[PDB]
């Protein structure tokens, strides 16, 4: 199982930044959308379904740093969940060999340029024999203040 951050190298596992351009400004009570499905791109080895790669995001992904206090909601793979994440979500199968963009948004209800603003990790198990789990995390970084 592979992953990539905007056509980058392939990653396996790790701790990977992720960097996102938000809309600087905002009057409290309006949202600001994340969308990670746009940096962010996972594929199956060897295809065909032969292999199928299992994903989900795990229990205690949340905030960090400047935004450690608020309140937010994830949506992955056509369910929302409340973030920061309370439970484990709902599985998302990959096994096309084509990249595919993480179907992964954060909503949030003050950002520095570079800081850390979400940790989010990700668990990888396959099929076949162990399913030689591995474990993700995509430390989003704002690459604007807002
Ligand atoms: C141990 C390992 O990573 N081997 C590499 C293969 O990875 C396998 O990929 C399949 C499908 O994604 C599945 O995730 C297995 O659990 C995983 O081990 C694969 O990347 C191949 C590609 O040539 O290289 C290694 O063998």
């Amino acid at each position: 199982f592979s992953c990539n951050v905007d056509g980058g190298s392939s990653i396996g596992a790790g701790t990977t930044s992720v960097y996102v351009n938000l809309d600087p400004v905002i009057q409290p009570g309006q949202n600001l959308v994340v969308d990670l499905s746009q940096h962010i791109s996972c594929w199956n080895d060897y295809g065909g379904w032969y292999d199928t790669d299992h994903i989900n995001l795990v229990q205690g992904s949340a905030f960090a740093g400047s935004l450690q206090s608020y309140k937010g909601s994830l949506y992955w793979n056509n369910v929302t969940y409340p973030f920061p994440l309370t439970t484990n979500t709902n599985v998302l199968d990959i096994g096309d060999k084509t990249p595919m963009p993480l179907p992964l948004k954060l909503y949030i209800t003050v950002i520095k340029a570079g800081e850390v603003i979400a940790r989010i990790h990700m668990y990888k198990i396959a099929t076949l024999g162990s399913g030689n789990p591995r474990n993700f995390t995509w430390n989003i970084i704002s690459n604007n203040s807002v």
